[PDB]
């Protein structure tokens, strides 16, 4: 499986929208990324995301407390502080145990208004022998407590997804207006990645509805993981 | 006199907020700047500003038809198109005449919500023999048609501006809440530039109230000109 930054760039290579930010291997560099971003959107806030091969970062904790592998920062100096407590230190989440996985890089992103967060993945379903799109706006828990809340769209491996399936899926997720077609185009892009890269899973957790700096609502992958 | 980019970077060096963007000397580079900015704020729009030693770009026009030296762009490709018609071409404004001034670089900026636009300049007043801060929220026309709309704050070159003078100026311009102190700190930065650079004029036209990507209101220099 390829890292977050690399999957997102692959998704955007194929016409999808994703917040890949920029990766840093030192707190000095993390700060410089933030300072330069203030040239473009002055006053913006920042998000620092520990780049570790492990899930559930948002609710881990570090040696010196901290808590959470995804944290908001108001200034480049706050980016330095947070980054300095991530790089070269050990995060502890559910997927790691008391061991804790080491972190030697972070992702620095501009902070955006997140209006909605969905789960969406494109899986190779061996049983049926076809790709299947799995999405929900609420992943193993939701399927058991509310299986109806989960949508599974089998895909024709010769024709690919139909606009009918994708439009329905988008509306089933609660999207309206321009976000419906926006979601179709992004899901089409995710499928090309799935297909053209011979992936067994393209998982977007979360696929979000965010606001641009000028308040437009757009679909954007806020996380990405591609397996082969 | 130093260019927009250099003044803005100088202003931020001293604690002010300015949208310096990033300068490009080709439309290919302009496009790349926009593409990379979409990694940070996906879906954002862009502004392309012709970098020419001449004023009134917003209302100028180019020899081959295109209108305006400051133009909005929806995508990196729209940035390329606009930049390609600016770099290596001739702009015509009021300050240039039928000759038209050549442009060999543009500034690519993220588009932001602009809520208010002020004029603010720090001048070496020969008559009074001291620096004077000149600001208005409505420059030669306004001074004649509404002299009351213009505020002039003489500065003691030994004490610098007082927080009292700057706070009053901020409220005189109609600012309230956190924007008052925000404006004070930015004006303090503009004065240090004026002083430490032995300038005869630091002109910010417009000094704006803009929204951050997460809807915070902040003071930001959207243009800058420093004379010697
Ligand atoms: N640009 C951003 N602005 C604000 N919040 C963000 C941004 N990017 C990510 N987040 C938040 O970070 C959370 C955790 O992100 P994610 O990469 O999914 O980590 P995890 O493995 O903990 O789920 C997301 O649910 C989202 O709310
Ligand atoms: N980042 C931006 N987003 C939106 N509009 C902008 C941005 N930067 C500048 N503008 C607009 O461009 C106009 C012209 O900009 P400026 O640099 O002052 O050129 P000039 O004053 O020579 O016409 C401003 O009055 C403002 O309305
Ligand atoms: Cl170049
Ligand atoms: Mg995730
Ligand atoms: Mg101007």
């Amino acid at each position: 499986n390829i890292h977050e930054w690399q999957s997102k760039q692959l998704i955007q290579k194929y016409g999808g929208r994703a917040q890949s930010g920029e990766v840093a291997f030192s707190p000095e560099r993390s700060r410089d990324i933030a300072k330069k971003l203030w040239n473009q959107f002055p006053g913006c806030k920042f998000v620092v995301k520990a780049q570790v091969l492990a899930g559930g970062r948002g609710k881990g904790h570090w040696e010196h407390g901290m808590q959470g592998g995804v944290k908001l920062a108001k200034t480049p100096e706050e980016v330095y502080e947070i980054a300095n407590e991530m790089i070269g230190h050990k995060l502890i989440t559910k997927q790691t145990g008391a061991k804790g996985i080491n972190c030697n890089k972070v992702m620095v992103c501009g902070a955006v208004d997140i209006l909605k967060e969905f789960y969406l993945s494109i899986l190779l379903d061996r049983a049926m022998g076809c790709p299947v799109i799995i999405a929900t706006s609420q992943i193993e828990e939701v399927a058991q407590k509310c299986p109806e809340c989960l949508f599974k769209v089998p895909i024709s491996v010769k024709n690919g997804p139909t606009n009918e399936q994708l439009v329905k899926l988008a509306k089933d997720l609660g999207l309206e207006g321009d976000l419906v077609q926006d979601c179709v185009d992004n899901v089409k892009a995710l499928y090309q990645v799935f297909d053209k890269c011979d992936s067994t899973m393209v998982e977007i957790n979360p696929l979000g509805v965010i606001e641009t700096p000028t308040d437009e609502k757009v679909i954007c992958c806020l996380d990405a993981k591609i397996a082969f």
